[PDB]
């Protein structure tokens, strides 16, 4: 049976070319906005994205809710040799489009897909993925998880002095308690990155919260 994702991919894999992450990006996006809706950060604010790990250029980024894989490919086509992208998806079907995705990109190399629900994978990574602290999280799963994840990457030890947290759609459908809690604690430095979704004719905004260790 054909799915929405299933005809990502196949679209991708038509019109993009192998080994080059931009045509990857750029058939998405036009897939998205011309033949069929789909959940999708978008161009716009994969900008923003792209402008901050050219910042902080981090060599640890956890991803958290990976869908087609069109922000893996987005984060790891910017990363440089001997960086990781770690990319969390719940559901087993995406995850394994996420994995094709990447193949055909040519990122396979440079990501490493954990398929599960955050909250049981991420007390994992310091024991079974060799990680001590994550320069950068992109939250982009369950809006209900944004704050309890990130409570719980901080008491998991996962967060340093300097890593920066981006999370999407904070505006909308909005994640109000995660901003409260981030804005008002003196642990997280934090900016706000609006941009328009044009099909729905609606301002939505990305946050860009920088730990600042313990309180
Ligand atoms: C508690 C959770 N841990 C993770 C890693 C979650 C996740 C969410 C997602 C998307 C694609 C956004 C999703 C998946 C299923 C239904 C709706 C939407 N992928 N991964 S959810
Ligand atoms: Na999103
Ligand atoms: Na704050």
């Amino acid at each position: 049976g054909d799915t929405k994702e299933q005809r990502i991919l196949r679209y991708v894999q038509q019109n993009a070319k192998p080994g080059d992450p931009q045509s990857v990006l750029e058939a998405i996006d036009t897939y998205c906005t011309q033949k069929e809706w789909a959940m999708n950060v978008g161009d716009a604010k994969g900008q923003i994205m792209d402008a901050v790990i050219r910042e902080y250029s981090p060599s640890l980024v956890l991803e958290l809710g990976a869908y087609c894989g069109y922000s893996a490919v987005r984060m790891a086509r910017l990363l440089q040799p001997g960086a990781r992208l770690l990319t969390m998806e719940i559901n087993p079907d995406c995850a394994a489009i996420t994995q094709q995705m990447l193949n055909f990109a040519g990122l396979q190399d440079k990501v490493t897909i954990l398929n599960g629900a955050s909250q049981d994978l991420i007390p994992q990574l310091k024991k079974k993925y060799d990680v001590d602290t994550l320069d950068m999280v992109f939250l982009d799963h369950w809006k209900d998880r944004y704050l309890p994840d990130t409570l719980l990457l901080e008491e998991c030890g996962l967060l340093r002095k300097g890593t920066v947290l981006l999370a999407d759609n904070v505006i909308v459908p909005g994640t109000p308690d995660f901003l409260a809690y981030v804005r008002g604690s003196s642990s997280f430095e934090c900016t706000h990155y609006s941009s328009y979704l044009e099909y729905m004719k609606v301002v939505d905004g990305l946050e860009k919260a920088i730990y600042q260790g313990p309180s």
